[PDB]
Protein backbone atom coordinates (compact mmCIF):
# COMPACT_ATOMS: atom_id res chain seq x y z
CA UNK A 1 0.00 0.00 0.00
CA UNK A 2 0.86 3.70 0.67
CA UNK A 3 3.90 3.06 2.35
CA UNK A 4 5.44 1.11 -0.47
CA UNK A 5 4.14 3.42 -3.16
CA UNK A 6 6.46 6.46 -1.44
CA UNK A 7 9.51 4.05 -1.45
CA UNK A 8 9.28 3.20 -5.04
CA UNK A 9 7.45 6.87 -6.15
CA UNK A 10 8.34 9.30 -3.84
CA UNK A 11 10.59 12.30 -4.49
CA UNK A 12 13.77 12.65 -2.03
CA UNK A 13 13.54 16.01 -0.30
CA UNK A 14 16.18 15.77 2.39
CA UNK A 15 19.42 17.91 1.24
CA UNK A 16 22.13 15.14 1.92
CA UNK A 17 19.81 13.05 -0.89
CA UNK A 18 20.24 10.31 1.49
CA UNK A 19 16.43 9.15 0.78
CA UNK A 20 15.82 9.87 4.52
CA UNK A 21 12.45 11.63 3.79
CA UNK A 22 10.18 10.85 0.70
CA UNK A 23 7.56 12.27 -0.37
CA UNK A 24 4.44 12.27 -3.00
CA UNK A 25 1.84 14.72 -3.22
CA UNK A 26 -1.21 13.14 -3.19
CA UNK A 27 -3.66 16.39 -4.00
CA UNK A 28 -2.56 19.80 -5.06
CA UNK A 29 -2.64 22.93 -3.28
CA UNK A 30 -3.03 26.30 -4.35
CA UNK A 31 -0.42 29.64 -4.21
CA UNK A 32 3.06 30.10 -4.37
CA UNK A 33 3.49 30.59 -0.56
CA UNK A 34 4.67 27.74 1.54
CA UNK A 35 5.45 27.71 5.52
CA UNK A 36 8.57 29.45 6.57
CA UNK A 37 10.98 28.47 9.47
CA UNK A 38 8.66 30.18 12.33
CA UNK A 39 5.34 30.13 10.92
CA UNK A 40 2.22 28.88 13.46
CA UNK A 41 1.16 25.61 10.82
CA UNK A 42 -2.39 23.78 10.80
CA UNK A 43 -2.71 20.46 9.96
CA UNK A 44 -4.90 17.41 9.70
CA UNK A 45 -2.58 13.85 9.69
CA UNK A 46 -3.14 10.37 9.56
CA UNK A 47 0.22 8.74 11.23
CA UNK A 48 1.66 4.98 11.38
CA UNK A 49 4.72 2.98 12.15
CA UNK A 50 5.44 1.95 8.33
CA UNK A 51 4.70 -2.04 9.48
CA UNK A 52 1.27 -0.79 9.90
CA UNK A 53 1.50 -1.59 13.65
CA UNK A 54 -0.22 1.83 15.04
CA UNK A 55 -2.10 4.49 13.56
CA UNK A 56 -2.12 8.44 14.96
CA UNK A 57 -4.50 10.96 14.03
CA UNK A 58 -5.50 14.06 14.60
CA UNK A 59 -9.09 13.59 13.75
CA UNK A 60 -9.44 10.77 16.62
CA UNK A 61 -8.57 14.24 18.92
CA UNK A 62 -11.69 16.03 16.81
CA UNK A 63 -8.83 19.09 16.18
CA UNK A 64 -5.88 20.22 14.17
CA UNK A 65 -2.79 19.75 15.35
CA UNK A 66 -0.84 23.12 15.47
CA UNK A 67 2.89 23.75 15.54
CA UNK A 68 5.32 26.40 15.30
CA UNK A 69 7.92 25.52 12.09
CA UNK A 70 11.38 24.74 12.32
CA UNK A 71 11.39 25.07 16.29
CA UNK A 72 12.09 21.88 16.95
CA UNK A 73 8.28 20.81 18.21
CA UNK A 74 7.88 17.84 15.89
CA UNK A 75 10.54 15.13 14.25
CA UNK A 76 13.04 16.68 11.78
CA UNK A 77 11.09 14.91 8.96
CA UNK A 78 7.86 17.47 9.42
CA UNK A 79 10.41 20.77 9.48
CA UNK A 80 11.55 18.99 6.22
CA UNK A 81 8.27 18.30 4.62
CA UNK A 82 5.64 20.79 5.49
CA UNK A 83 8.04 23.58 4.66
CA UNK A 84 7.34 22.26 0.66
CA UNK A 85 3.84 21.77 1.23
CA UNK A 86 1.15 24.31 0.09
CA UNK A 87 -1.69 25.19 1.66
CA UNK A 88 -4.69 22.56 0.91
CA UNK A 89 -2.12 19.98 -0.43
CA UNK A 90 -2.37 16.84 0.99
CA UNK A 91 0.97 14.85 0.93
CA UNK A 92 2.30 11.35 1.76
CA UNK A 93 5.56 10.94 3.64
CA UNK A 94 7.82 8.28 4.39
CA UNK A 95 10.38 8.58 6.83
CA UNK A 96 13.59 6.92 8.07
CA UNK A 97 14.69 6.78 11.74
CA UNK A 98 17.13 9.50 10.91
CA UNK A 99 15.12 12.04 10.40
CA UNK A 100 12.26 10.71 13.25
CA UNK A 101 13.23 8.92 16.32
CA UNK A 102 16.34 7.38 15.47
CA UNK A 103 17.88 4.18 17.45
CA UNK A 104 16.22 5.64 21.18
CA UNK A 105 12.61 5.62 19.35
CA UNK A 106 10.22 6.79 21.79
CA UNK A 107 8.60 4.22 23.63
CA UNK A 108 6.43 2.76 23.88
CA UNK A 109 4.74 4.46 20.70
CA UNK A 110 7.65 4.25 18.75
CA UNK A 111 10.25 1.57 18.69
CA UNK A 112 14.15 2.08 18.13
CA UNK A 113 14.98 2.37 14.07
CA UNK A 114 11.45 3.00 13.17
CA UNK A 115 10.49 4.12 9.69
CA UNK A 116 7.51 6.20 9.55
CA UNK A 117 4.68 7.07 7.12
CA UNK A 118 2.37 9.81 7.24
CA UNK A 119 -0.81 11.49 4.97
CA UNK A 120 -0.73 15.22 6.06
CA UNK A 121 -3.14 18.20 4.88
CA UNK A 122 -1.87 21.37 5.05
CA UNK A 123 -5.21 23.87 6.58
CA UNK A 124 -3.08 26.99 7.03
CA UNK A 125 -0.14 28.61 8.23
CA UNK A 126 0.42 32.29 10.04
CA UNK A 127 3.48 34.72 10.02
CA UNK A 128 5.58 34.59 13.45
C1 LIG B 1 6.45 10.40 20.34
O1 LIG B 1 5.30 10.97 20.86
C2 LIG B 1 4.23 11.02 19.99
C3 LIG B 1 4.29 10.82 18.61
C4 LIG B 1 3.12 10.87 17.86
C5 LIG B 1 1.92 11.21 18.48
C6 LIG B 1 1.88 11.50 19.83
C7 LIG B 1 3.03 11.40 20.61
O2 LIG B 1 3.01 11.71 21.97
C8 LIG B 1 2.44 10.74 22.82
O3 LIG B 1 0.72 11.82 20.49
C9 LIG B 1 -0.27 12.62 19.82
C10 LIG B 1 -1.37 13.06 20.79
C11 LIG B 1 -2.26 11.96 21.45
C12 LIG B 1 -0.71 13.87 21.93
N1 LIG B 1 0.22 14.85 21.38
C13 LIG B 1 1.54 14.78 21.36
C14 LIG B 1 1.95 15.91 20.72
N2 LIG B 1 0.85 16.65 20.40
N3 LIG B 1 -0.21 15.98 20.79
C15 LIG B 1 3.33 16.38 20.50
C16 LIG B 1 4.07 15.26 19.76
C17 LIG B 1 5.41 15.62 19.13
C18 LIG B 1 6.03 14.41 18.53
O4 LIG B 1 5.34 13.89 17.36
C19 LIG B 1 5.86 14.24 16.17
O5 LIG B 1 6.80 14.95 16.01
C20 LIG B 1 5.17 13.57 15.00
C21 LIG B 1 4.71 14.62 13.99
C22 LIG B 1 3.55 15.47 14.49
C23 LIG B 1 2.36 14.55 14.77
C24 LIG B 1 2.77 13.50 15.84
N4 LIG B 1 4.04 12.76 15.45
C25 LIG B 1 4.28 11.44 15.71
O6 LIG B 1 5.43 10.98 15.55
C26 LIG B 1 3.14 10.62 16.35
C27 LIG B 1 3.32 9.12 16.01
C28 LIG B 1 2.32 8.21 16.73
C29 LIG B 1 2.60 6.69 16.47
C30 LIG B 1 2.49 6.41 14.99
C31 LIG B 1 3.32 7.35 14.19
C32 LIG B 1 3.21 8.84 14.51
Amino acid sequence: GAPATVTEQGEDITSKKDRGVLKIVKRVGNGEETPMIGDKVYVHYKGKLSNGKKFDSSHDRNEPFVFSLGKGQVIKAWDIGVATMKKGEIAHLLIKPEYAYGSAGSLPKIPSNATLFFEIELLDFKGE
